């Protein structure tokens, strides 16, 4: 038989507990890429990101060299992973890797270029930016890293040209939640201390959100919670039922932030700009409640003057709303 | 003894780390099917699907051949799985496979047709369609795939005739949530790059929802949240308590979308058509609030004219509702 | 030494990868029972059931036979499980078995009757009936099944007499949520196809719910949400504040179904009969809102006639409530 | 070298698959205790308890005997656990043990007293009592049990004197949620059937709750939801806005039980006595709504008589509240 | 070949089940540090903390000594972890360690200084302080501990100088939720009993919260839920709609504590001081409801006296609010 004659010749004395090389000064350079498949979920409140990545490796292993002659011209061959060496690479930003299944097999070639594929899901922790919530651009980081070995032992480089990883839209699942512009690779040499230096190669993946689901469901409710009191201002502020017309909005609007405030994270770089806007709309409707109650103490045992000291309060409204159409377009002109 | 004499003769030198064949140019074709048992849950918000599938395999292994003579006419035999080869197939759309228990045993035959059964549950990620929410048809995808090996090494085909998989309603658990029409198999040859080609065989499973639980509980509440203001229009719009009759609906209806908007996913192909309808019913009741407040500024220190400029607003209502009975029947005429 | 002399004599050549028998035509019949300990949780919405079962097995293994002579009259002996054979039985309705800990040891006897105990928890999927929610009887199914082996290889039977399993209330944890009447065993011969036949033995476990927690907390609130408007009918329907008395109930009652509708599953055999009753109480209070608003358009610039066309609406109420005391007693006469 | 000369002499022929003894009639008595560290969580609704326990064992293993002479006076020694025997003990009330990490090592002595430590967390299921909710005493049960072996094989006893386990407050984490009085050990001999008998040793751990967080946050809101209508009774019941003053409490108080009713379990031994009290306060405020509406039908085209038939309704209030100060003190006199 | 000649010479007889030393009286001192990377989440209600720590070890193993001569001057070498000894250290405050992936490899040197790196995530249980909620300082504890071995077997010490661990801000992820001042190491000698003594070395990590997300979203709503009734006091308390103006705040403010009370833990050292303040603001607004209802029974078939007995109630308000600006600044002067 031809094929298992090779494995008997090859793995007869392959001690798997050795980083395999003939000359130990040379670092066995592993070499990878990523092909990002899908973005599963971005829970902003938990400060984590789950990502499904197809993944590839090769590295030069000299102990696994044969000749295609004397084995009937076999140049590719399958080997169980735990019967050979594997590099100790993993990611500096994981939370739980127990969701990736173990691919049992690898390829090898007659030069010793052992080739490994596996998928890997990472609930990964990168500090997401929540500045402009319905139009956010995300700059997330995957730093694939030798956890133990140093620059003398292994070094990291890329499989292909870095421009090819950049616009790789070969496989992706759109019509989900997100959509990415590009995947940015960049080497970095890491050294936390003296006399130590660790091979790292980052991946600045960047994604942006499709806003159209929030367009009808989130800020279009923010439209007629802002137009309800403008036309709700038009009746003369001496009906008496103005305060029952108005305070039912006010604590009713407290649940609109506190649902969103428990949705959105505790990052102190800022409350989102969509979030700061309906708190400030609540910061200017409440002073109108003073104005509809000072008039009824005034009209008590200057009626035209209450109409015009409160008419200047109406100018406060469309000062804010006409300040708000520009902050959407100057976010619409970001993507 | 007869039976373990066979296993001693058979697995004496079976090196499990070799894709087993006599001639390595021939690809060892695995051959499967599915018998879909139940659909556990469809959480629309997480963009995932959990599915319980009974599952089958065989492939031709020449190293496990014997003769039924000299072993007392034994033609079937049980073998532990991790003592032989297994193909590396798994699914391109998983999230977590740690819910399937390991079936320890397989069959073999005297031709070498090793036969494997196992169940497998997949929390699987397929981009579900949320266009018509209470009557949706789902086109979900299971792509069973050699994760590592190529067309030279293994190829995928089907067990039985593809028409038999199509209407296979042998075992299924109805009276759950869903009900499927058919399971559609289709081969595809996959090749992401040059000089590589990977055996894939999809499964376009398609399911549709029984709407009868939402019939009483979801859109029948949408009936009398739409009939409440029609008869709530009939009193003459000068009672003064019209606005307290009406605004209590309006922000009260904001919680009806925002419960559903946090239930339903952020897919930007569309808000559901059932969901877009009670936002537009909210988009036309709010302009009536202008009409019940412009009349009370008009009636202030043309009364018949307020009755008829607002009567044309009543025509806006049954313009929308009679536009809504057709969009249910033209979804009732989809299934 | 006496005891480990036996294990050296017994497991010297016991190849564990063989279904152990001397004559392979004879099927090695396993033989089990269950002793149901507790019912952990019934989440109706997820269509699953978690159950803690004490569990037992034996089967005749001829290769493990010795004589009590030459071993100082030893008739029972402990063996590690993964050093012998085990049948491949598991349950057709699981969701996740990773909650059962591995019992490492088994018994054997001098006849070869290897005996195995283990506990097993199953989040199990059986189509629960939600017809009569506070008084439901549940007919759930546990089908213990050879996943791989057929009728020629193994067969399933019961340990004890089937009447003893029926009323087995030896160990159970009452004062929890549920309480079972009986556990019903029944053999079935399973054969999905031709030339194949698989040993199955079901367990129709049936449980019923103690209603007393819902008695005060669920349908006693349904009492005075139904008596609140009956006495709330008694004031004459021309107070003007009748609509503010009444519509605050109506959308306030919409949250009473939509909390329960997201609690209770999407099974289309029916909304529960307790659930269909307070939607129909909402279906008849809303037409009273028409009656309290048609009278105020009538009383506008026949007063005794509005009192009696609405008095017949009062007969609609106790037509429904006196139709409701019978549907509880005819559920109280089910258990 | 001295130390690994011992392990080579000791584990040369130690067949781990034998319950180790020289004479098999003698049962190898294991011997344990517990040192309860912390109580993590008590979710009442799931009927489970998570508990972090430090844990200890020893048992007499005669096969591991040596002499301190010829090994340089070594009397203690470390051994990997899976290279020796271990008893099969585990707990009858677990839900999931996959949270305890595997302690790899054990001690031994020159007498053969092998000593084992390990921590173990148990999400454990014991039928908790919910009678008096803010002052509850809990009688929970941990039954450490040989799952397989019988009285002939192993027996269970205690490490130390049972009075020392009783008041063991050496290590505990207070300022959490709970605080225990004592840990009560008690042997029991278990025998579910004939010809079988299983070594069990229970642990009646008992804990009680610190009520001070619920003191301000749970029943102090129950104070001014009961004083709000008493002073809300003082205005004369002919204001007309009494019903809008009152029904807004009533369905508003329905959400106060139904938040708590979905918090608290479905045990039918009783709704909690704190829970039964604000349902009965709701059972007596609703009949006052009849009294404030029968008077306005009376005062319609006996005014002093409506003041005094409703004054006797005021006596119903402080009949209930003065019946309620005693049920707190007679729970304050339980701890 | 040079490198695997070493591993064949080194691990030929290395029995891994021995704590490796030449003289057993000497304790093999392990030696560690921590480099705290990120704080993932602090769920106050579950009384747990999840922490991602980079982690380091070394210990002197004499059995792994070689000379750099005869191996081509190799001074560093990689070894699989489960092929050598490892100390049994783990943490006394874990909940679940199954989130840390297994680093397969370690270093060694020609002196025998075996060096080990691994990451480790701990959902860890330390009694967090909830006294001053938006400005809290946390004193959490990580006690790295030999679970089994004693002072004779292993001892714990630190890698580097303890001042270097103190201000180690080399790698940290800020712009998350938290920010730490320092990491405090301290040895402690632990001995729960007589004749036993266990090596422990604590880590008093201390973190404090950035308050700026709660600044706009949590206590700025607490501003205008306190200013709404102050200006809502200014109208004269005889409008009649004062009670409908006021009670709608009161039970509406009950949901503001009971959302937070189910957010915040059941620790009985105290309700938070931010939490005790809006319960006492609710404790003083409710007595104003008595004052707005005693006046309307007074004004019934002394009007200026109702204005001034209630004006002293206004002094109660800014007695509390001016007592509240100091308790923020005297928390602003804590960090
Ligand atoms: C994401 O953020 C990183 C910063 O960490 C950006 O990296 C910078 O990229 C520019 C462009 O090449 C360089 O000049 C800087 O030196 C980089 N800084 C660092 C610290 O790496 C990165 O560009 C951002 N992603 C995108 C898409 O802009
Ligand atoms: C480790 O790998 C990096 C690249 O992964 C090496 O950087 C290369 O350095 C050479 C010369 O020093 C340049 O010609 C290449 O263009 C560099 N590549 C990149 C991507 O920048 C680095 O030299 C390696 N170090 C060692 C010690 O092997
Ligand atoms: C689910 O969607 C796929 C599209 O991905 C449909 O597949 C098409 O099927 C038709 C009918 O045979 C072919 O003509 C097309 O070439 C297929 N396209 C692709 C991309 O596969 C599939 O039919 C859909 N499912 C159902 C039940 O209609
Ligand atoms: C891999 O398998 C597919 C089917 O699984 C093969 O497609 C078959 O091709 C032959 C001739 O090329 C046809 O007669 C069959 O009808 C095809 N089957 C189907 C289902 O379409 C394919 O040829 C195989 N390729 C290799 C290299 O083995
Ligand atoms: C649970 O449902 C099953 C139906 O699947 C019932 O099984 C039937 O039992 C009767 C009584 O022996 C038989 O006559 C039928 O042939 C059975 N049918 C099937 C399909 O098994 C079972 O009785 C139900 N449980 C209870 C307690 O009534
Ligand atoms: C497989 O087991 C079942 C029972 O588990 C066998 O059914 C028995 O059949 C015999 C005669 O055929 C009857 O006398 C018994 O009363 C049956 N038992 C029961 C519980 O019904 C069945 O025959 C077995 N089949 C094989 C091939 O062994
Ligand atoms: C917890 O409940 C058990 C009952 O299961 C109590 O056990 C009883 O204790 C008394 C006092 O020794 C004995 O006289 C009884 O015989 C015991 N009964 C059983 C069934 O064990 C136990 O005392 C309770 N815990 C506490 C602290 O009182
Ligand atoms: C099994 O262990 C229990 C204790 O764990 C034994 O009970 C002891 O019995 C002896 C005499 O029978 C008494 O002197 C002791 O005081 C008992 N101990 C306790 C704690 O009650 C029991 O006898 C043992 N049984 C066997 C067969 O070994
Ligand atoms: C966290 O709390 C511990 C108390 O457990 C503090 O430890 C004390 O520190 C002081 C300062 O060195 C010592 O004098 C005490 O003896 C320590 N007591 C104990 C019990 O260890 C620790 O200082 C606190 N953390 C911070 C940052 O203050
Ligand atoms: C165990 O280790 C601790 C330190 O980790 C030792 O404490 C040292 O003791 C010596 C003399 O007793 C002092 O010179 C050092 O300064 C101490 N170190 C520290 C950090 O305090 C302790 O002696 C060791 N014990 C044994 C038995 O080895
Ligand atoms: C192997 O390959 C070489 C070159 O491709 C060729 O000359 C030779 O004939 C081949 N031999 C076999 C057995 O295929
Ligand atoms: C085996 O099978 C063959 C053909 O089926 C038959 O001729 C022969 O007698 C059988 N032998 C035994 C021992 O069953
Ligand atoms: N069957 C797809 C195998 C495969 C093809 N190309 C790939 C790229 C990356 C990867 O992880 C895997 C793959
Ligand atoms: N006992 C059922 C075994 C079985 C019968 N037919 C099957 C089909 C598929 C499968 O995974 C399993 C099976
Ligand atoms: N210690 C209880 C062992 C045991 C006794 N009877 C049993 C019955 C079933 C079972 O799984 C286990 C048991
Ligand atoms: N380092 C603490 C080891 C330890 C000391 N005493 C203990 C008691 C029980 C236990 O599980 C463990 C221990
Ligand atoms: N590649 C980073 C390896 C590393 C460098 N310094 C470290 C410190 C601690 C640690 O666990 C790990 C490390």
């Amino acid at each position: 038989p031809a094929l298992l004659r090779l494995s008997d010749h090859l793995l007869a004395n392959y001690k798997k507990g050795v980083r395999p090389v003939r000359d130990w000064r040379k670092p066995t350079t592993v070499s990878i890429d990523v092909i990002m498949y899908a973005i599963l979920n971005v829970d902003e409140k938990n400060q984590v990101l789950t990502t499904y990545i197809w993944y590839r490796q090769y590295w030069t292993d000299e102990f696994l060299q044969w000749t295609p002659e004397d084995f009937d011209n076999v140049t590719k061959l399958s080997i169980p992973t735990d019967s050979i060496w594997v590099p100790d690479i993993l990611i500096n930003e994981f939370v739980d890797v127990g969701k990736s299944p173990n691919i049992p097999y690898v390829y090898v070639h007659h030069r010793g270029e052992v080739q490994n594929y596996k998928p890997l899901q990472l609930v990964t922790a990168c500090s997401l930016d929540i500045y402009n919530f319905p139009f956010d651009v995300q700059n997330c980081s995957l730093t694939f890293t030798s956890w133990l070995h140093t620059i003398q032992d292994i070094n990291i480089t890329l499989w292909r040209s870095p421009e090819e990883v950049r616009s790789d839209k070969s496989i992706f699942i759109n019509q989900g939640e997100w959509e990415l512009l590009e995947v940015f690779p960049q080497f970095k040499e890491f050294s936390i201390d003296i006399s130590n230096s660790y091979a790292e190669m980052k991946f600045y993946v960047i994604i942006r959100r499709r806003p159209l689901f929030y367009a009808v469901s989130l800020l279009l409710p923010s439209i007629f919670l802002m137009v309800v009191d403008i036309v709700g201002f038009c009746l003369p502020p001496d009906s008496g039922e103005r305060v029952s017309f108005k305070i039912t909005l006010l604590l009713g609007y407290s649940v609109f932030l506190i649902i969103v405030s428990d949705t959105l994270p505790a990052t102190a770089i800022g409350t989102p700009l969509i979030g700061v806007y309906f708190v400030v709309c609540m910061a200017l409707l409440v002073i109108s409640l003073a104005e509809t109650i000072f008039i009824v103490r005034l009209v008590h045992k200057w009626l035209r003057v209450g109409y015009v000291l409160d008419r200047l309060l109406f100018r406060i409204y469309l000062l804010a709303v006409l300040a708000y159409s520009i902050t959407l377009v100057t976010l619409w002109s970001i993507w």
